[PDB]
């Protein structure tokens, strides 16, 4: 369906989903490292939901 469910889990961070369990293509989701970690400069912090109800690639960026 034209709708991705959560986003991967990325170690050390955390998605802002805005309340929501269901996302629709083209939708943007960006990451934030947790406490005591920094993100790493020239990393992507954020997933996109395509086609096929698969989201983007993501490595951990902490």
């Amino acid at each position: 369906m034209q709708d991705c469910g959560l986003p991967p889990d990325v170690p050390n961070a955390q998605p802002a989903l805005e309340g929501r369990t269901s996302f629709p293509e083209d939708t943007v989701i960006t990451y934030k490292c947790e406490e005591s970690f920094v993100k790493i400069p020239g990393e992507k912090d954020s997933v996109i939901c395509l086609k096929g109800s698969q989201w983007s690639d993501i490595e951990e960026f902490c």
